[PDB]
């Protein structure tokens, strides 16, 4: 019958407490002879009720592709329980399970640390922002970068990448303008890893002074 | 016939992802006669089973006391879910239930300062150490100390109080003796309240009463 | 059977002359039947004729209350001088004799340290000053504040907490105008306790108590 997959959750959802994380379970290649799609969602041998299903939805080749969506709570992803997605369909000739989890690695906590462009950057018109994050286990982690407190959507970031001890490291690289950069304004960079404190850290990159590079002092005693 | 109570999870257990947040309903008065007691726990009308039952307290007023405590989700209390306790018991002629919710209001975030001693505090044996948490609601917040990572358990934390603007405030003194202090150690207040970014919130403070302002600022370059 | 409440004066009118302490005692069930009522005093076994009642008072349980109140020079109750409260009441088997006099525990002068606010409250365009109080006995104190001898209203105060030594301490945040506390204007504390000498102490500020004198500054490079 038709293939179905699993899809889990965004680590930045599951760090979240403002955030909603759900654990989807998507099936692909589904015809029109079986429309009937059911679930049912085992957590460590509970069966819940509480998932929302969402409507079908018709590819270019004819094919149906249903989004189970079950509503997933933090402290229960990060615990260590499984969530089983257990579909029954008429095209399927035995029902389908997959078994997902955290990764039940060692946790490393990452070390963030912020680097202002160099001068040679300093010619073009937007300016390069590196966040290093480093010595962080498991990649389980996202980053974004916040200005006076108000979410930055121009950059990019690297994908975590193996190190010498073995742990992760990743980069974003956040592009903004010379002018901004020149003002004196303060960005954040935000990363969000499970063995972090809270889930969460944020460093600073000022301008001149914040951070000790370049150094014109007009202080107050 | 027994009562019921309905006890809030604590903020600390609610706003941190580690902690495990919990609704208590308590149920006293119990006589001999009807010892056994059931408990039905509904979340917006829908009952779970997950409760944990304790066992009963013999109270010195020749009754019992049953507790059953439900662990809840921090998604689902902090949105404003509700939360019944509803108790069955022979001796009831009607079953007790009571609804308890978050405080529904406007969040105002806190805005977290620290206060370094006096001078004349640095002529006793021990110093005090001002944490100010002005200007948020509502009135649930947990604030603890800690020190380079580790706890600090000799502190104690004002009731928080009215503001003029409609907000409260509160006030926490940690105190640590003058020698540590003396050193440089480098204190911090740990605050954790629903309005913040991440609900969580941490204020350095070190000897220096900010940089150039203490005794000298030895410049190194 | 009208029964005899009896209530202290306000500690912050005991402690300072100007204002009036007086005894507060209460007749309250007082049947319409028999409502007229005598009121009696005395001073460590002397009746006094300087006292005054206020006038019968309804309420909503179909029921009589009225109160007296009399002029106490503070240093009789400081002193522990003994006022009784005998009502005279057609409605008593016999008459109600209550006895109230200066509480009397151990007393611990507060050591009153005024903390200057921090720079991160600075950029507000209100700033929040403190006096913290700390290891008096027993918890009955008024703090109030003044600035070059006008007091101000613009403060509010915690209610005593209970410290490890068995004494309490509390808070005093008070919010002024940014710019009124930028000039150095003086603002001065005032903690009126028993246990103080003279009943009454202050403990100043100025721009310049968190801002030193002594700046050794060094420039290495
Ligand atoms: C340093 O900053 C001061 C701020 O008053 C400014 O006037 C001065 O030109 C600056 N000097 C530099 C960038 O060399
Ligand atoms: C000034 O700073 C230096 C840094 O080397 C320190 O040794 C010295 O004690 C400071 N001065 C005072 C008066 O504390
Ligand atoms: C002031 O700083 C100088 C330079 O470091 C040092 O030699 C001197 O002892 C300091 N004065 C003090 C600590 O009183």
């Amino acid at each position: 019958g038709p293939s179905v997959f699993l899809f889990p959750p965004k680590p930045k959802d599951t760090l979240m407490i403002s955030r909603t994380p759900e654990v989807t379970c998507v099936v692909v290649d589904v015809s029109h002879e079986d429309p009937e799609v059911k679930f049912n969602w085992y957590v460590d041998g509970v069966e819940v009720h509480n998932a929302k299903t969402k409507p079908r939805e018709e590819q270019y080749n004819s094919t149906y592709r249903v989004v189970s969506v079950l509503t997933v709570c933090h402290q229960d992803w990060l615990n260590g329980k499984e969530y089983k997605c257990k579909v029954s369909n008429k095209a399927l000739p035995a029902p389908i399970e997959k078994t997902i989890s955290k990764a039940k690695g060692q946790p490393r906590e990452p070390q963030v640390y912020t680097l202002p462009p160099s001068r040679d950057e300093l010619t073009k018109n937007q300016v390069s922002l590196t966040c290093l994050v480093k010595g962080f286990y498991p990649s389980d982690i996202a980053v974004e970068w916040e200005s006076n407190g108000q979410p930055e959507n121009n950059y990019k970031t690297t994908p975590p990448v193996l190190d010498s001890d073995g742990s992760f490291f990743l980069y974003s690289k956040l592009t903004v303008d010379k002018s901004r950069w020149q003002q004196g304004n303060v960005f954040s960079c935000s990363v969000m890893h499970e063995a972090l404190h809270n889930h969460y850290t944020q460093k600073s990159l000022d301008k001149s002074t914040g951070k000790p590079t370049l150094y014109n002092v007009s202080l107050i005693m």
